[PDB]
């Protein structure tokens, strides 16, 4: 199972991406929270917010004060990214910024799908 530094050393450099700096849902800088469905990032407001929408919509986590992290759920987020959710969202008809809407969307079930299969294919 991944330790601490291996966790810490991937999300330095995750977060170093531009894109990667600003929360996926309402664009507020430094985003340290996870949406590990979708492989992105999100300020703390809005992981509040992905709390409601339940674990089978978004499964929240830390990538500063958690350490609980797996191979699988760190390949999610390297495999994914914003740029690459805000691209497939938009590519796949949903521009939505209300989050009951734009994670019950087609492009958002789709994009699970997506997540799960490149992170799986991303492991050793
Ligand atoms: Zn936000």
């Amino acid at each position: 199972e991944p330790n601490k530094t291996e966790i810490q050393t991937l999300f330095k450099r995750l977060r170093a991406v531009p894109t990667n700096k600003a929360c996926f849902d309402c664009g507020a800088k430094n985003p340290s929270w996870a949406s590990i469905t979708y492989g992105v990032f999100l300020c703390i407001d809005c992981s509040g917010v992905h709390r409601s929408l339940g674990v089978h919509l978004s499964f929240i986590r830390s990538t500063e004060l958690d350490s609980n992290w797996n191979w699988f759920q760190l390949r999610c987020m390297q495999v994914g990214g914003n740029a690459n959710a805000t691209a497939f969202f938009r590519q796949h008809g949903c521009t939505a910024n209300d989050a009951n809407t734009k994670y019950n969307s087609r492009a958002a079930q789709m994009y699970r799908e997506k997540i799960r299969q490149l992170g799986s294919a991303a492991l050793a």
